[PDB]
């Protein structure tokens, strides 16, 4: 048994674990910056974690290991002046401008400056800022002014997807972070998931803006401004508002929206339940067809791009349904004008998304008809959470309304679209279903449920087994496909998701601090909001959506068929590159 001494208290532990894990443990404050996902900077340790071990001197606590006997003092005279002088070296490259910044109420150097009382030997103030900013990219933008080159973009990169997009580079004899060639991510194998905003502590990492495209969109007196937001968001954006994880803010975001002077309030949940529509009815007629086996799912631009950056040869495969977020679109300026009387070019369709990467989705030349974009503008949770506090609207406080139910209904397999298994549960909810001509009592797929990395179920439809397949983030394809596992048995139905846990843990969510990921499994807690509606909805399956069984009825028909078919899908295919202006 290990007994140390941390601030004149003893401990008894037989844990083999590092100084700042069991103090974090045992309620005892360390300071961490550049540590994250079980890593540090290993070239240009932060430091701030230091702490002194009596007979040894000043250590990293956030990588060395408790030892027997050892005499740890986290506060120290010495301690704080090490500390105290790394946040001031950080301070030097750093242009220190809280006021307008768009991590000002969470930013993890602020509270570090705060606590520790740093001050700049030399304030850093770029006189112009323009070639430290890069907002080339549809999704991402940098600000190297607010870079304080800690490597946790570098980190959650390579760990979330592999790709290792997000590199250090050197720029002028200076270091910089950026993409392979500093060219433009998205001319890159970038996926656009934005993993690397989310390990951000700071502003120097952000998504690219649509707050403009909206709010000139609504100023404008001829535009009828669409809202719809995507599933996560209402498990998510209470976060930001002082409510706390998984607290279900559904009903306070229609009420918000509302506020902000949307002309209707949507949902993509709706969508969700339309690529269901469309993807359920694909599977079955593949299973008629034998083939393409296997179908993969084509909801997730993220693994859209790495599909077309590293497996071109599989887009064939990939369902032809768009994703809830563009078939949405589709309908909103097609069907939406036919119950309306609106002009389909005075439609304007926002979305809100967990996601950067929809952004790049939404702007894809082709995803639009006669002229008309699906969807003309995508903001974050994030940057709708700063629309709702610009505009003083008082979210917590605000009673519960509820969406314009024509393109705004949603069944309870279209709400879970956010967690990893989601789509794949809710197809074969419909699939199965559609296939034995029955409305099955047993509707609940726990086996493709949850945060394993790589899930697989067997699920017999119409008396013959299929394989089925989860991919839990990009870094877990990279290891279905490069290990083979792709080949031990004919797959027949996979879903693909780029971020781990799926969308609740995308780029455009809310940042949480290194310290409550230690305590609230944020995965597991955004992606409960989504079941617990599931379990509570009379409507559980897609194709039982009252509205949409409606909007088929009445306009597209029937799914996989006729105009449905010939405006609710879209097909990649392996092409040459060309900036898309062309
Ligand atoms: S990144 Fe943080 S410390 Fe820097 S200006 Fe923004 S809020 Fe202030
Ligand atoms: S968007 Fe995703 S793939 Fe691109 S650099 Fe960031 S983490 Fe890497
Ligand atoms: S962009 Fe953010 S996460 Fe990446 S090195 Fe700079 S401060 Fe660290
Ligand atoms: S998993 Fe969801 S949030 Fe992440 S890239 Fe894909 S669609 Fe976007
Ligand atoms: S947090 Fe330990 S070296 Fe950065
Ligand atoms: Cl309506
Ligand atoms: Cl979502
Ligand atoms: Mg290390
Ligand atoms: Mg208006």
């Amino acid at each position: 048994m290990k007994t140390i001494i941390i601030n004149g208290v003893q401990f008894n532990t037989d844990e083999d674990t590092t100084i700042l894990k069991f103090a974090r443990d045992n309620n005892i404050d360390i300071s961490a910056l550049c540590f994250l996902n079980n890593c540090n900077n290993d070239i240009n340790k932060c430091e701030i974690c230091t702490v002194e071990v009596e007979g040894t001197g000043l250590v990293t606590a956030c990588d060395t290991l408790i030892e027997d006997g050892m005499i740890i003092n986290t506060n120290s005279d010495a301690v704080n002046e090490k500390i105290k002088s790394r946040i001031s070296q950080l301070l030097d490259i750093h242009e220190f401008k809280c006021g307008p910044c768009n991590r000002r109420e969470n930013c993890e150097f602020l509270k570090l400056v705060i606590k520790y009382k740093a001050r700049a030997s030399k304030p850093f103030l770029p006189k112009d800022k323009t070639e430290y900013v890069d907002e080339r990219s549809k999704s991402l933008t940098v600000d190297r002014t607010k870079c304080l080159l800690c490597g946790r973009c570098v980190n959650a990169c390579g760990k979330n997807t592999e790709t290792y997009a997000m590199k250090f580079l050197n720029k002028n004899g200076k270091t910089i972070i950026g993409a392979e060639d500093e060219k433009c991510f998205d001319d890159t194998n970038c996926l656009l998931c934005g993993q690397c905003i989310i390990a951000c502590p700071v502003a120097a990492l952000s998504e690219k803006s649509h707050m403009d495209r909206v709010k000139n969109a609504l100023n404008a007196p001829e535009k009828h401004v669409i809202v719809a937001m995507a599933p996560s968001v209402r498990a998510s954006i209470g976060e930001l508002f002082n409510m706390g994880f998984g607290v279900d803010v559904t009903g306070k975001i229609y009420t918000a929206l509302r506020q902000l002077g949307f002309d209707k309030i949507f949902d993509i949940n709706f969508g969700a339940d339309m690529t269901i529509m469309e993807e359920a009815t694909e599977l079955v007629q593949r299973i008629e067809n034998n083939g393409p086996f296997p179908m993969f799912t084509s909801c997730c631009p993220g693994w859209v791009r790495q599909a077309e950056n590293y497996y071109p040869e599989l887009l064939n495969n990939l369902s032809s349904a768009k994703s809830p977020q563009q078939i949405f679109g589709t309908a909103s300026k097609t069907y939406y004008p036919s119950i309306s009387g609106l002009d389909p070019k005075n439609v304007f369709t926002v979305t809100v998304m967990p996601c950067t990467s929809k952004k790049f989705e939404a702007d894809r030349p082709q995803m639009e008809k006669d002229g008309l974009r699906d969807i003309d503008a995508v903001i974050t949770t994030r940057e709708l959470a700063k629309m709702i506090k610009d505009a003083k609207i008082p979210f917590a406080k605000l009673e519960d309304s509820e969406a314009d139910p024509a393109m705004g209904e949603y069944s309870g397999a279209g709400a879970i679209f956010g967690a990893t298994g989601g789509v794949m549960e809710a197809a074969l909810r419909s699939a199965k279903d559609f296939a034995e001509n029955a409305e099955l009592e047993d509707i609940e797929y726990k086996q493709v449920r949850g945060l394993n990395g790589i899930k697989e179920a067997e699920v017999e439809i119409n008396n013959n087994k299929y394989n089925v397949a989860v991919i839990n983030g990009a870094s877990n394809l990279f290891k279905f496909m490069k290990s083979g596992m792709i080949n031990e048995k004919q797959y027949h139905f996979i879903e693909v998701m780029a971020c781990h846990g799926g969308c609740v843990n995308g780029g455009g969510q809310p940042h949480v601090n290194p310290k409550d990921l230690e305590k609230v499994d944020i995965k597991k807690v955004r992606a409960s909001v989504l079941y617990n509606q599931d379990e509570h909805l009379s409507k559980r399956k897609s194709h039982e959506n009252t509205a949409l069984v409606k909007m088929y009825q009445n306009y597209f028909g029937k799914p996989g068929e006729g105009r449905a078919h010939e405006i609710l899908h879209f097909k990649y295919k392996k092409s040459a590159w060309s900036h898309p202006q062309f």
